[PDB]
């Protein structure tokens, strides 16, 4: 057994501490969680890193399928769409991520009504997402995989805002929410 | 041979173009680069895949080593290291990729002094970087790999606007622009 601990900000609100957490939950690995009053930060034994969607993959890459439970699709097209939709989500949609900050996701915090700004960044979101899930399947590729649970992050901004959502995403959205290891994360906060 | 296309902005200015370019270059695929007046957008046969990042990940899962050459690390920790640079390249350093844009790197562009964010910001990206390549090796991990090109960018929106740079980052990041795949891409634009 390695020594695992997961960095968390103190509310545990970070959506990228979640998908850290949300990882190491899903490859069943054994850890502690810390807070700061940087984050997620991972140690591993005397190893340290950083950025939510690198410390994802390097679990992949360690504890590798089919021994330790599959983050990533298996087929090389679903997992380049998967780190598309990682990638894109940490690197676009800021008006959604700045109105919709996620005190709205675990706190159930309400904030103004959406700039001219936020309603086109969310209007992408919904092209995109609709695209994403056109064939109205729970899961982005079949089985769930790191980059479902971070897109019903980015779709519960506003779900969970009361924002309207068209319908198939808000099924999308709440159905990712009820995955385990997101309901152990919600549970920090809850009390 | 499969049919490929990289799609670029029109000054083949993006960084984020660069990068696919190089990852494409390294891999020694043919390819035809075509140009937008949304990039780079990579097209491979039937299949489209966009962010840089994910796009470099998909053509080093699909045109795998030993038998296409190598644009990760083949250490577990270095290839994390690897990711977790370019996510914070692409997450961070918001400043510097405002007020220092690529045509300071690719057009010799000149712009205002930097803000007080963007000095605090030019000197969280030097205390890293140092620490980072504190050995003093050409390449982050020994051998190259894509995230030494994008951290080069971004240290060249610096060096090569005339800002003030420690001498062995300026060393670093102009040993990086003279990688041939690199210095392909600036051809673009140079004429
Ligand atoms: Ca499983
Ligand atoms: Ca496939
Ligand atoms: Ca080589
Ligand atoms: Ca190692």
């Amino acid at each position: 057994k390695p020594a695992i601990t997961l960095w968390s900000d103190a509310h545990f609100f970070s959506p990228y501490v979640l998908s850290a957490w949300v990882a190491l939950q899903e490859k069943g690995l054994s850890f502690h969680i810390k807070t700061i009053d940087r984050v997620p930060l991972l140690q591993i034994d005397d190893f340290e890193l950083s950025e939510s969607s690198a410390i994802a993959e390097y679990l992949e890459d360690r504890f590798a399928p089919p021994t330790w439970e599959r983050i990533y699709p298996l087929d090389l097209e679903n997992r380049a769409r998967a780190r598309q939709i990682q990638a894109w989500l940490r690197s676009d949609l800021m008006p959604i991520r700045e109105e919709r900050p996620t005190d709205v996701v675990f706190a159930g915090a309400k904030k103004a009504p959406l700039t001219a700004e936020g309603k086109a960044s969310a209007e992408k979101l919904f092209a995109m997402a609709e695209h994403l899930l056109v064939l109205g399947q729970p899961n982005l590729f079949g089985e769930w995989c790191i980059a479902d649970t971070d897109l019903a992050l980015m779709i519960n901004r506003l779900v969970l805002h009361g924002d309207e959502v068209p319908e198939r995403l808000v099924d999308y959205a709440t159905f990712q929410w009820q995955r385990a290891s997101v309901q152990r994360f919600i549970a920090l906060s809850a009390k």
